[PDB]
């Protein structure tokens, strides 16, 4: 009855695309409000409209409403992360400046310290969906793929979706121009994929042992095994430190290489032949 009472919400609501999302340790998974499965972003009769959702929230004690973004629908959504201070105002420069040049509708994303707005129009081709600054805070732009959480609770009085241009996102979003994440599953599937160094662990000494495991999997591929190592919990800032006339990663992956004598072959299948036991 309070919410339904914003326009952009009535907006929203023309759209059987409501989902309810909880909080799962930190994260936030959506659900279909009808059953209480998890609810993809992908699948329309996962979803409901916004009377569902309400009753769903209620029935299964869930955090709050969601809402999924399809191409078809002509919302966009932005996410804007630690950008409010304990007060609720903007502390972020960028996301001052944002706000001035994209008046919609504006809300405060659960956490409280972040802000939501919704806009009618299209996202620039060249931009990254996720830019990320030094401060802390975070620009998420998406049209569709995902859900959105949804709280009602309007910022600045901005309770209206509005149809802007929305080309000014490229002077604050960053510019864009087997499979790696099929490696990563198969590592993992089989315990070769490490944790992040607990206290008293020699992170070099993990560097290695991850790289030599690398060496295998990857197929001595070391500019992919480089691009796994970067996706890894044992990834920091010395693995690009510059360390005679080469990179601490590199002379890392280059020794891996040359210490590991086997590879896996995809096509074989070769996967007793690691030499490499599982992790803990
Ligand atoms: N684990 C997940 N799986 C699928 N979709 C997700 C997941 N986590 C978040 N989303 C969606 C809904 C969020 O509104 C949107 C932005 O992510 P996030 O900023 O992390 O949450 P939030 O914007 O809902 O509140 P806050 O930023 O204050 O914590 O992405
Ligand atoms: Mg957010
Ligand atoms: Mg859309």
């Amino acid at each position: 009855h309070m919410i339904m009472e914003i326009p952009a919400i009535k907006a929203l609501s023309r759209y059987a695309q409501w989902v309810i999302w909880k909080k799962e340790r930190d994260t936030k998974i959506p659900y279909n409000p009808n059953n209480g499965k998890k609810a993809s972003s992908t699948d329309p009769l996962a979803w409901g409209d916004i009377d569902e959702a309400q009753a769903g929230l209620v029935r299964y004690g869930a955090n709050g409403l969601g809402f999924v973004l399809t191409k078809s629908d002509p919302f966009v959504f932005i996410d804007l992360d630690h950008v409010l201070d304990e007060n609720k105002r903007v502390k972020c420069e960028w996301a001052r400046q944002l706000l001035k040049e994209i008046k919609s509708y504006t809300e405060i994303s659960p956490s409280g310290d972040g802000l939501h707005v919704v806009v009618s129009g299209k996202l620039p081709d060249y931009i990254k969906h996720k830019t990320k600054f030094d401060d802390g805070s975070a620009l998420e732009v998406y049209e569709s793929g995902r859900y959105m959480t949804i709280t009602g609770e309007v910022f600045d009085g901005r309770d209206d979706i509005k149809e802007l241009d929305l080309s000014i996102l490229g002077e604050f979003a960053e510019h864009k121009i087997l499979d790696d994440e099929a490696i990563i599953d198969l590592m993992k599937r089989k315990g070769q994929w490490p944790d992040a160094p607990k206290d008293g662990d020699d992170w070099s000494s993990l560097d290695m042992s991850f790289a030599n495991r690398l060496a295998f999997w990857c197929g001595k591929d070391i500019e992919r095994m480089d691009r796994i190592f970067r996706q890894s919990p044992l990834m920091r800032q010395k693995w690009d430190r510059p360390t005679a006339g080469s990179t601490y990663g590199r002379i890392t992956l280059k020794k891996a290489c040359d210490f590991v004598d086997s590879v896996y072959d995809p096509a074989l299948r070769n996967e007793s032949d690691c030499p490499f036991e599982p992790y803990n």
